[PDB]
């Protein structure tokens, strides 16, 4: 059933923007996530580099505010190369 | 920042104890975007540290269906907080 990712990080590579030929719009861009994490009571780095890609017509608007060094927060679900496909971006 | 990944699947390879669990979760599912129903897949690299959670880890045995949650890194493993 589950398959939800919620990623924050800074954005390392511009939307990469096209449209299908039947209209559907895409976006691509790649989150760069950073952070110290908890794991058995010790903190240890977290790093990845997430290729995201939002499709469809509803969430194009917010993504022309990211740009390089934009810091935000995807919502989606994983598809594997893995890929972050965004449900909700939070502009942070 | 928020890094937290919720993953059900099965397992696809045998959790081997080396102090941490490793196993590898298949997942398969069919997920909604952009009008239109798209399977998803993905086959991830799971670790397990914390005695906390090592009872369930050693009954656990391909072919089991969990639901992991934690955070990933990219050495992309998913380091498991809880394991249903």
């Amino acid at each position: 059933m589950t398959n939800r990712l919620v990623l924050s990080g800074t954005v390392c590579r511009a939307p990469l923007r096209k449209v299908s030929p039947s209209g559907i719009p895409h976006c691509q861009f790649v989150l760069e996530h950073r952070s110290v994490q908890e794991e058995a009571g010790f903190h240890r780095q977290a790093w990845c580099q997430m290729p995201v890609i939002v499709s469809g017509h509803e969430n194009q608007a917010i993504t022309h505010s990211i740009t390089v060094g934009s810091r935000i927060t995807v919502q989606g679900f994983i598809s594997c190369k893995m890929v972050l496909h965004a449900e909700q971006i939070e502009l942070i």
